[PDB]
């Protein structure tokens, strides 16, 4: 049937229904520390949030995607690497079964539990399905996570995913304010690659944060409780949903701080 992240239809069968699973500007990558650049060209990032504005909550199979409305410049990434202005339409995470594994980038092959990804496009495209056509069309926020101290920011997430378990189901969610998932720091590695999941398009500047949000054991056990399946079907826990590094092809990878 169609794609996931089992043995059957796991990220080494991608490639077979998206050939561009083997190309040349896939993601994630493995973010060696030592060899990526600093470098003082990049503009500072601007992450402007204030006015982001949530509509719903979804399982669609494969994680939950928190929806904006992207009517509007509302919730904007721009700077850094970025020409123009990148307009959020949704986050989701990528988790593990375990707190050793879950993330899609790995830093020096580090692992972390989980990462979150704030998808903008850009507002040049006109909206995200023409952008997530072009090679300078999608910004990915990228943010790790470690289990520590809880996120008090990401409780009202943890908190209406039992309403969601089962995919397909959807759930009102208004006035989340994204602004409570972000580290102090801005600093950031930046590469040119692609969506994670299919089509897998290779349209996406990627800004992946340095530092880590820490959440509670207890709110990543509440994300590991959400299932794959629909509805009246076998149960199969939503678990290790992260693509594995891909070849990073002599790409650059660009750090933000000295
Ligand atoms: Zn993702």
């Amino acid at each position: 049937h169609h794609w996931g992240y089992g043995k059957h239809n796991g990220p080494e069968h991608w490639h077979k229904d998206f050939p561009i699973a083997k190309g040349e500007r896939q993601s994630p990558v493995d973010i060696d520390t030592h060899t990526a650049k600093y470098d003082p060209s990049l503009k500072p990032l601007s992450v402007s949030y204030d006015q982001a504005t949530s509509l719903r909550i979804l399982n669609n199979g494969h994680a939950f995607n928190v929806e904006f409305d992207d009517s509007q410049d509302k919730a904007v990434l721009k700077g850094g690497p970025l020409d123009g202005t990148y307009r959020l339409i949704q986050f989701h995470f990528h988790w593990g079964s375990l707190d050793g594994q879950g993330s899609e980038h790995t830093v020096d092959k580090k692992k972390y539990a989980a990462e979150l990804h704030l998808v903008h496009w850009n507002t040049k495209y006109g909206d995200f399905g023409k952008a997530v056509q072009q090679p300078d069309g999608m910004a990915v926020l990228g943010i790790f996570l470690k289990v520590g101290s809880a996120k008090p920011g990401l409780q009202k997430v943890v908190d209406v995913l039992d309403s969601i378990k089962t995919k397909g189901k959807s759930a009102d969610f208004t006035n989340f304010d994204p602004r409570g998932l972000l580290p102090e720091s801005l600093d950031y590695w930046t590469y040119p690659g692609s969506m994670t999941t299919p089509p897998l398009l290779e349209s996406v500047t990627w800004i992946v944060l340095k530092e880590p949000i820490s959440v509670s054991s207890e709110q990543v056990l509440k994300f590991r409780k959400l299932n794959f399946n629909g509805e009246g079907e076998p149960e199969e826990l939503m678990v290790d949903n992260w693509r594995p590094a891909q070849p990073l092809k002599l790409r650059q990878i660009k750090a933000s701080f000295k």
